[PDB]
């Protein structure tokens, strides 16, 4: 019987280029009328000491269920969600609000995956990715 002298291997460390945070990876808009808009926001926060270049992009078009009685999920042919701004430079210790709108065109339950891509301005190779998801349903008022 003896004390262990072993350790878990640790081949990688998270560098300072990963110090950019979003607080919620999911927003669910309230139930929104077709053709009306609903509004929410997320924030990017740069906890590092460098200026960070960032850009948001959707990973695929919105996917929508409950459009008809088929039991199929469809892809929307339009941008049901919009983010503003979609790119920028975020200074050290800065917080950027991203305003997000949901503008359905018809009954359905909508969602979409997005990511934020960022890196320190001076080190474009030191990339960091943040996933978020958007969702909301559209029901007509009776
Ligand atoms: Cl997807």
């Amino acid at each position: 019987p003896h004390m262990s002298v072993s350790h878990l291997v640790k081949p990688m460390t998270k560098p300072p280029s990963t110090k950019v945070e979003i607080r919620n990876k999911s927003i669910t808009f309230p139930t929104t009328e077709p053709g009306e808009t609903s509004e929410s926001c997320l924030e990017l926060e740069n906890h590092g000491t460098t200026d960070v270049k960032w850009h948001l992009s959707s990973l695929a078009p919105p996917y929508v269920k409950g459009v008809d009685e088929s039991g199929d999920v469809f892809r929307a042919t339009y941008a049901a969600f919009r983010c503003s701004p979609i790119s920028g430079l975020l200074e050290s210790h800065g917080i950027q609000k991203v305003s997000i709108t949901f503008l359905p065109r018809g009954r359905g339950d909508y969602a979409q995956f997005w990511d934020v891509e960022c890196h320190p301005l001076k080190e474009p190779h030191m990339k960091h990715t943040l996933r978020f998801q958007l969702s909301g349903q559209s029901i007509e008022a009776e």
